């Protein structure tokens, strides 16, 4: 359960492009949806996760994001650890592929609901932080998990 | 005051509106730059809010976004009660009138680093919840939840 790391992610969806971070140790997770993966969209997610929750190291999605100085830039002001996301653990790749899939099956089953994209996964976001799996929630473990790092 | 408490607090720069979320109990935020505060910006920033912290009871900032079918659709949605935000308690209307000025005051110290007030904003969201006062806004808000969890 290491507090402060998190794993970026980018997948695909109706031409558009949705990028994830997610807090490794519980599953949380934050998304949104954006034109086109650009180092500045990167950088402004980043910007924002960092503010909101205490992002000590980020595993970036791919060598762009990493390379990139305006991610660099980002991570520098937020007080970051920019990593690579080299799967080490190769059941890595299978965790984040397993979480994509699951996104897009929310996605979804919430079209009737949603008429743009953003909203559809916004929605995705609420029920993955929310499902019971404990039986506890992502966004329950996320907050236990800091709680007891602060303590 | 409860762990699920938020209050919802309109402010305006540069001819923008920042909509920020203040988690009642801690002074934790989120904010956002929006061109204009809609009911739909309204609900789409409430979603945003609950499916990433437990959002029980949300004071809404005016009577248009309390009235709005499309903000108590996003409530019904999450799960929010949605409230009022009538100051029974009068230190409130200052609390607010206090962090709208300090994130402004702190949006200016950053202006020579963020092209984009968007940016400013975040980066401001960022200073409040680290800021120590010793423990800070983003500290107090996972002690506040974990606590009511266990
Ligand atoms: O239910 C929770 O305690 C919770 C805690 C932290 C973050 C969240 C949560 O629900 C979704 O996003
Ligand atoms: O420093 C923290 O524990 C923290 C915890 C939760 C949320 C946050 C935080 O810092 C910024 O936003």
């Amino acid at each position: 359960s290491s507090p402060g790391i998190w794993q970026l992610d980018c997948t695909h969806l109706e031409g558009k492009v949705i990028l994830v971070a997610v807090h490794v140790a519980s599953g949380y997770i934050e998304a949104e949806v954006i034109p086109a993966e650009t180092g500045q969209e990167t950088a402004y997610f980043l910007l924002k996760l960092a503010g909101r929750w205490p992002v000590k190291t980020v595993h970036t999605d791919n060598g762009s994001n990493f390379t990139s100085t305006t991610v660099k830039a980002a991570c520098w002001w937020a007080g970051i650890k920019q990593e690579d996301g080299i799967p080490y653990n190769p059941q890595s790749q299978g965790v984040i592929e397993s979480m994509n899939k699951e996104l897009k099956k929310i996605i979804g089953q919430v079209r009737d609901q949603a008429e743009h994209l953003k909203t559809a996964v916004q929605m995705a976001v609420f029920i993955h932080n929310h499902k019971r799996k404990g039986g506890y929630s992502a966004g329950e473990r996320i907050v236990d998990i800091i709680a007891t790092d602060i303590q």
